[PDB]
């Protein structure tokens, strides 16, 4: 009873079937009458009919996206059996106009990325129960008078990117959710919102765009003309909490329009042109309860300012949690500058990339009550998708991991070609620092961080810095993350460098990334380091047998937990040098290497080792007795490798391992003495894609083993492919006799 | 008589052998005995005897470098018999000891990268007719006076030996001696007394500044200096090259350039000399000097705000160079360059890597004859072991750039955009480069105002829009104009691209519009221009453009070569090609994705001499190409799947002297291709990496290529028969 082609799975006592991308020419009659969401999107489906989903008549959502993937005939009342579908997706599938015939029960509609040029009420108005429609991506769209006024549960309506000119008339009252981004409506009428008293959402966005970096075709509205918003066109709208007017190309803003929001929580002002509006800001006094204000890319192209103007009635935003100010491109920040925002009492976060400041005067963020994120990145600093926000930066500025720790300030990718000795004076107490792909060649000796000695996440990653010294760093004596990938070096001594003894003065050290630092040499101790990534090194020409000098090169690191060992070029490992591991290691990663042979006999020295990364190499050959060797590896990847022959009880070797993963190797069939079942394993998943299995009556003996242990989930049974004989070809080993 | 597995050449009336890289696993005895230069470098030869070179008397050069390529056995006396021998290079063969037994005739010896370390009387001491000796890259044990019988001795080098000392007993007559990364941390009086003609001297890497060596590199324990004496240089009167790069050098004694009036080149680079910039009592004692370089010269941790330049500076009145790079400064003034505004023949000046936030730019008007301003690598914002391991040699700005004029290095800056005040107060520029600066102008035509007569414009890897028809026409007399890798930044619907800019330039002869991602044009969606010779437009997407662009470089009436490649071209439409300049003498089509191509439509181009098609996935060629081409002289049709020569290909085009068939599927070329009823002047024939059918097929062609002997067919070792097993890896040519 093994589920084919989709993945069956429990949730929330229903069942749910990953149908997606598994290359399905039709729709599939071997889904199991019982569940509730499919998904069949990313497929090679041509026609739907009345009698696609027969017999699943529980079927609550389905998702029919991208078919064919790279139109869709769909028959009339194809869907109208199902009595209990609430959410049908019909994205990127080429539909002339909307489907007919559908079941009147739905409360989710997509129809996004489709041919639909007529939104008629013969495949609309009868859907009485939807509170959810998306029409987005679909010479002039022509929307039926009063096409929506019969959906009463209507609360989000999306015709975003359609020309639509004008905004459709008669929208019903109940609508909470309105979208008409990039929809060529170039002016706004008092009449246009007096409808939808219950609008929180508002997206009025590429209307009249500022064609700068757009993601999509760009046409200004001719003659450097903005939107035109009546005066009263949201003098109803006492509900709006997000109100978007990006890229509008909008030069003054009318303080009669929030003059009856007095809910709005977020204004999106991104890709415009109020230099002017923002040292002025008559509109900032009607937002008293705005928590984010994005006022980014809105700077005088070939404007380079000496400072930022930022008007006194940016104070009157009490309630401000995030100010985004990016491209607003200006060469000096003074603490005068930012005087009205310092009494603000809940500003946690301050945008500033892409202003290309010369100089910043550091002392100002003292003055900030609440301050928590300072994106300072993209600077001149010196020494001492459909469904996506296409204009705003949703993206955590700082790293989570980072700016949990507090404080955080992110000075990456600025002119910092070395730490000046007043790089950090009068900085708050900084915990989270950002020195990314700053070209800095500092070589440290234990005094470059003292202004800010509580740094608890570094980032140092993309420049030349100098590490050599023992007392490196260790100013910072709370540092827990340090992150210096991509280093190269810019001071090689032949007798020195690498010299990584800076480590050891570091008594809360956990996690160390020492990737891609070209580290070939060495001239390691650590009581508290958990994780090491020694990725993209030259672990290879240290483990030699000409000098044996590296062998215990990671043995001091007695806490260890995780080793990352990837891309190191190792064709053999020693084995006095695997033996020399932290035996605390409980997941190692020695992936996209070049090893021929692993001795699995060294493992008995790991007890708590869990998992086992041994993807991307060459190896050839397995353990006859697994067991003896490892009583506790849970995940074992052998992934991309030359194994082409299972060894006998190997899946009943060890008993603890959940996961094997042995895709993309050299196995043509499974043996009978491989597949004994003498002892019970918790195997829960075994995956086997790419193979070049031998689809003739020598798979039989698997086959019937995969029936017999249900509980051991094969992953993409359709990429699980015969590459013998012909006429199996292609298919999986499952569709056989 | 084909020559294999060599490629014999005539060279002024001599023949030489360039049989190098060709997977040799012993000296070949195929060699015509009346060559002279006999190159075998790169090769798998692994014994040399005194029966190697037997019956080529006439060898006065022998290369065998690098043998194996990736030691080498030879035997006592195995050149010996080898009497004209004037040049024998034996570098990165892992020879534990110098060869015994070199013939005397010996006038240059390389022993480069090797395992010697004894410099012995034994191998030495009898070549005394020796110009130049190289015993770089081998403690090194030399023996007390094996250079003494050396009375011909011009050039010692002993680079990159842990030498320690200043090797006693050397010839006078020796003019150039390299003692770079020897170890020699003490330099006496007595070291240079007997070589009096010493025209270079180089004592570089001894105590170096580790700063990104290309080398291992270990400072002087202590951090001390190379330990020059005061009258160290006092007897070395014609002294022209002094190289004390990486010497750690703190203070320069004026009293080593007192008995050196001929001092031309003075390299003092990567050492620690800002104070003796700013003082510089030695610089009054070189009058005659004409390249100074102070590069790398820099205080670690140390910004300062400008420059300090000495006074005695303006005594360097033969200068013509200086390299001022690595010195990190905030700001160039003025009063700083004021000692190099009276110097006649100052006509370069370095300044990259200096992290400059601003320059006051109307100081470069107060030069006499500044030809190149190189100011790459700075902060400004708007408005091998033959190599010379610590000297910039390759020319600061591209030839073709600085031979229009003066010539201004802007690249890597930090001008996002051309400030209103970017280039006022700047001398009469003919060649400037703004290159990988991210710079988002919008061309107007007003922004090169200050510097109307650029003639070579480098504005390379910018997110530059030159939509607006009048964009760069300010600079009249523009010839070449360079927009490599530029990514639009202000891309709107219906108007970029527009290339309508470019009809207005009277004298415009090289644009480059590579890799512009330009898969759209607008309203003059034609290109027009009666002075453009050549048109570079790879790197685009000409398939979309392809898929009301027919007649889109029909305007370009005067253009002779277009580069059409990485366009992901899988088909030209006829139409399309038709509507190509006429006047095209070159045109370059390669790696595409073109399935089939028109040979018809080559009757169009009557001056078409070049027309390249490699890298595609073509399958067939034309019956009668005589009939549509009569002026075809090169013909590149390598990396493609061409399986069959047509009937009479070799014999059609009489004016094709080049035609590249190799990488390709031809298995065998049948007699009818190789009919030969005309004559043809097909000098080379390219057909290696062919999986050529190795049977008695293949004879046809290979009695055509004893016949034909003026049809040079390079790569001969490499042109393998992939069938059968017994002939399989071997050449097409050794065979019965
Ligand atoms: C103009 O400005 C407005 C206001 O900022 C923008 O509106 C937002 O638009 C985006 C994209 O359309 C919306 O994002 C989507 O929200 C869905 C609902 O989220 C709620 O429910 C989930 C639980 O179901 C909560 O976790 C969540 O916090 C919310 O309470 C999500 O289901 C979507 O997720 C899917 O897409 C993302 C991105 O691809 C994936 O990462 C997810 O895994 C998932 O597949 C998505 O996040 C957003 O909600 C809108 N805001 C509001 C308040 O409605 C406009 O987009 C903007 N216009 C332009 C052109 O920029
Ligand atoms: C230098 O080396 C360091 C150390 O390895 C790297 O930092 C780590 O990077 C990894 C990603 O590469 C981080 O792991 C990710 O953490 C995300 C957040 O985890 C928190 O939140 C979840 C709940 O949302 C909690 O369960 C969790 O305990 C944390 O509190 C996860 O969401 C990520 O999950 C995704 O990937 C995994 C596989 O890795 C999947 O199984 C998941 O389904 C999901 O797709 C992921 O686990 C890790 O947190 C970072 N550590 C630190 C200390 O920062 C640097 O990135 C590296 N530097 C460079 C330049 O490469
Ligand atoms: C310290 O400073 C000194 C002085 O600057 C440096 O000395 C120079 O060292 C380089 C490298 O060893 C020398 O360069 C070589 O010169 C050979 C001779 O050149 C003369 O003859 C040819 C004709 O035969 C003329 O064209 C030329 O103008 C000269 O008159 C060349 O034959 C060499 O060419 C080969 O190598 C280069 C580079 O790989 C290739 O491009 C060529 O194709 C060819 O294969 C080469 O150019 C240079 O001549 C030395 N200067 C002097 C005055 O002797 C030291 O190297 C420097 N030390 C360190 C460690 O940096
Ligand atoms: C944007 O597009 C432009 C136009 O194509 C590019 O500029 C040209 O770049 C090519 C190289 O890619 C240049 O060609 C080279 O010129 C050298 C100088 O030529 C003169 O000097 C030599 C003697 O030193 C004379 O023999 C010659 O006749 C000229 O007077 C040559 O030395 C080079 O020759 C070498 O390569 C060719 C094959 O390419 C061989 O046949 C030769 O034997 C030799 O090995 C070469 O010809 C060309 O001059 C540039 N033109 C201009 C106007 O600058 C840009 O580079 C390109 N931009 C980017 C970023 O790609
Ligand atoms: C410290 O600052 C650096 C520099 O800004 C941060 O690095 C940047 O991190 C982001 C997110 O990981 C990278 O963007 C991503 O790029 C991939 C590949 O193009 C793309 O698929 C993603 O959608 C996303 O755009 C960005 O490339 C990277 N830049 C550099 C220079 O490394 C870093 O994350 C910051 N660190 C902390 C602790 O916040
Ligand atoms: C204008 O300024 C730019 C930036 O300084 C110049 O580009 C640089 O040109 C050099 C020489 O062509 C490039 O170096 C070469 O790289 C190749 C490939 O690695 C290598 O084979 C050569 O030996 C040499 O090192 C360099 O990469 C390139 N840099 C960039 C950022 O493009 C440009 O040449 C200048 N143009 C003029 C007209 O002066
Ligand atoms: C005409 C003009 C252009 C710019 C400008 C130039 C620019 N050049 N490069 C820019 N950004 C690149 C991509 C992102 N990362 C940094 C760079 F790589 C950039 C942005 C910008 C304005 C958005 C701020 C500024 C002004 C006043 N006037
Ligand atoms: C400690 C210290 C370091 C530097 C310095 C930093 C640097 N950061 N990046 C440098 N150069 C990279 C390669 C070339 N291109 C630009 C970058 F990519 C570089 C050079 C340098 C000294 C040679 C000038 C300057 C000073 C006073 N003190
Ligand atoms: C649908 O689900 C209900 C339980 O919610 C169950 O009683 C019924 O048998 C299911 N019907 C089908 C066709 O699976
Ligand atoms: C700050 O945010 C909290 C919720 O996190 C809220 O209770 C508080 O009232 C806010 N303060 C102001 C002044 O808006
Ligand atoms: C805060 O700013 C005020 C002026 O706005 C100044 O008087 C005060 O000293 C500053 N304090 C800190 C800690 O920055
Ligand atoms: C290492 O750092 C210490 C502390 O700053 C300093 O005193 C010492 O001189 C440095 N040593 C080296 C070898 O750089
Ligand atoms: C090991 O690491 C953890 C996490 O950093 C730490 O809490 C623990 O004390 C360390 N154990 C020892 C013995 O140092
Ligand atoms: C594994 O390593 C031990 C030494 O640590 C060695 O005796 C044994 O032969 C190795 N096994 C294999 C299969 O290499
Ligand atoms: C060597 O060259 C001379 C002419 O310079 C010639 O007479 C003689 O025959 C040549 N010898 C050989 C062996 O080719
Ligand atoms: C300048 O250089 C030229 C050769 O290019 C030379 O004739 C002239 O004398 C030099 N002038 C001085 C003052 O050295
Ligand atoms: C040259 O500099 C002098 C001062 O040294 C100044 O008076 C003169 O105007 C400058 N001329 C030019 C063309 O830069
Ligand atoms: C084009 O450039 C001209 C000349 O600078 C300017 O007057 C005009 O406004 C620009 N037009 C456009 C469409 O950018
Ligand atoms: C064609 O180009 C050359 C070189 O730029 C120029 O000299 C010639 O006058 C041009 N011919 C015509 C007819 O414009
Ligand atoms: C070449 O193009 C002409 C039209 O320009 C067409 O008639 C002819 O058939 C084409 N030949 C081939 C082989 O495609």
């Amino acid at each position: 009873s093994r589920s084919y082609p989709c993945d069956e799975k429990k949730q929330n006592d229903s069942v749910i079937a990953e149908c997606s991308n598994r290359r399905l020419q039709e729709v599939p009659q071997t889904v199991g009458k019982y569940v509730t969401e499919l998904d069949l999107s990313d497929n090679f489906i041509t026609h739907i009919t009345n009698e696609s989903f027969q017999g699943l008549q529980n079927l609550t959502k389905i998702n029919l996206n991208h078919n064919p993937n790279v139109g869709l005939n769909i028959t009339d009342g194809a869907f109208l059996n199902l009595k209990n579908l609430r959410e049908l997706l019909l994205e990127d599938n080429q539909l002339p106009q909307i489907p007919s015939g559908l079941p009147e029960s739905l409360t989710e509609l997509s129809l996004i990325q489709n041919n639909i040029y007529n939104i008629t009420k013969e495949g609309i108005s009868r859907l009485i129960n939807l509170k959810n429609l998306y029409l987005a991506w679909n010479e002039k769209t022509n929307i039926e008078d009063g096409v929506f006024e019969t959906l009463t549960n209507l609360e989000l309506l999306s015709l975003s990117f359609n020309s639509l000119s004008h905004v459709p008339p008669k929208l019903p009252s109940s609508l909470r959710k309105l979208f008409l981004s990039n929809t060529q409506i170039k002016y706004i009428s008092e009449e246009d919102f007096k409808g939808l008293i219950n609008l929180t959402l508002l997206d009025l966005s590429g209307n009249c765009p500022r064609c700068f970096n757009a993601p999509f075709p760009c046409v200004p509205c001719d003659g450097g003309a903005s939107i035109n918003i009546d005066r009263f066109a949201f003098q109803n709208l006492t509900q709006l909490r997000y109100l978007n007017l990006s890229s509008t190309s909008l030069r003054k803003i009318n303080a009669a329009w929030f003059k009856n929001m007095p809910h709005l929580k977020v204004l999106d002002l991104e890709f415009n042109y109020l230099v002017g509006e923002i040292a002025s800001g008559a509109f900032l006094t009607m937002l008293p309860r705005l928590e984010i204000l994005d006022l980014s890319f809105n700077y005088i192209k070939g404007s380079y300012p000496q400072h930022i103007n930022i008007s006194r009635n940016f104070s009157k935003l009490l309630s401000l949690r995030a100010l985004h100010l990016r491209g607003y491109v200006f060469q000096e920040l003074r603490e005068d500058d930012f005087q009205p925002l310092m009494q603000l009492p809940n500003l946690s976060t301050i945008n500033l990339g892409i202003n290309f400041i010369k100089q910043i005067d550091f002392k100002l963020f003292q003055n900030f009550s609440n301050l928590e994120i300072i994106y300072l990145s993209e600077n001149r600093i010196s020494p001492l998708d459909p469904h996506s926000n296409f204009y705003h930066f949703t993206r955590p500025l700082i790293k989570p991991q980072c700016a949990a720790y507090g404080k955080a300030l992110d000075l990456s990718l600025n002119s910092i070609f070395f730490i000046g000795p007043n790089q950090f004076e009068n900085l708050p107490d900084i915990a989270c620092l950002n020195l990314s792909a700053n070209s800095n060649a500092q070589v440290l000796s234990g005094t470059e961080f003292s202004a800010i000695p509580h740094v608890k996440y570094l980032d140092l990653t993309n420049n030349r810095l100098d590490f050599d010294n023992a007392s490196a760093l260790t100013e910072l004596s709370d540092l827990e993350v340090l992150d210096l990938s991509y280093n190269s070096h810019y001071f090689r001594i032949a007798g020195v460098t690498h010299h990584l003894e800076f480590i050891q003065n570091f008594t809360n050290l956990k996690v160390l990334n020492l990737s891609h630092n070209n580290i070939y040499t060495l001239t390691l101790e650590s009581k508290s380091l958990v994780e090491l990534v020694f990725s993209g090194n030259r672990l290879d020409i240290l483990w030699n047998d000409d000098d044996n000098r590296y062998i215990s090169i990671f043995k001091g690191l007695k806490n260890l937990t995780r080793l990352d060992l990837s891309l190191n070029r190792l064709k053999h490992i020693p084995n006095e040098a695997f033996l020399n591991l932290p035996a605390s290691l409980t997941e190692l990663h020695i992936n996209d290497n070049m090893l021929k042979f692993f001795n699995w006999t060294l493992l008995q020295q790991f007890p708590r080792l869990e998992l086992l990364d041994l993807r991307g190499n060459k190896l050839l050959f397995l353990t006859d007795s697994l067991s003896d060797f490892t009583s506790s590896l849970r995940t074992l990847l052998l992934s991309h490798n030359r194994i082409s022959h299972l060894p006998s009880g190997f899946l009943s070797e060890v008993s603890s391992l959940k996961h094997l993963d042995l895709s993309s190797n050299l196995l043509k069939t499974i043996n009978k003495s491989a597949l004994e079942t003498k002892t019970t394993t918790k195997l829960s998943m075994l995956e086997l894609h790419g193979n070049p299995f031998e689809c003739t009556c020598d798979i039989g003996d698997f086959r019937r083993w995969m029936d017999e242990h249900l509980n051991v989930k094969i992953p993409r049974l359709v990429d699980v492919i015969c590459a013998s004989p012909g006429d199996q070809r292609g298919k999986s080993i499952v569709s056989l006799e």
